[PDB]
């Protein structure tokens, strides 16, 4: 089973990059990205238990986020 | 069974090349201890081996290499090729 850290981590990424995607429309950057929008729903709601790396890193480079800040506050939340 | 298509297998096999040249002379059971994975699933990252490497995991091993995410992510591509 995933632990309760993983699945806070979760919610914490999707609510980073739902936040990123703002006012442009799932279907658009999930085109840009290359993947679903089923998957990207997915991700910004934090159901998916191991997002995959490159999935993250796709979407990261559409909604011009440094990976190496997404990982740090998925790991340790937000500020502030 | 979902194949992995050509791009994906190729991303992977560049991912596992990066972090064993990352690596260097490192030994893999710091590395995997420290990034807290095993060795094994360290060697099936570094040659490729994993289907789909997860990003909690990928990011575990990188920030032991001293390594930035995005400066990995850039030898890819995603998306309409053009």
């Amino acid at each position: 089973p995933l632990t309760a850290e993983e699945l806070e981590r979760g919610q914490r990424l999707g609510e980073l990059l739902r936040s990123a995607r703002g006012d442009m429309s799932m279907v658009t950057v999930a085109f840009d990205a290359g993947i679903s929008v089923e998957t990207l729903r997915k991700i910004e709601t934090g159901r998916i238990a191991t997002p995959a790396f490159f999935t993250i890193a796709a979407v990261a480079r559409v909604l011009d986020l440094s990976l190496d800040d997404v990982a740090a506050v998925v790991t340790f939340g937000p500020v502030s």
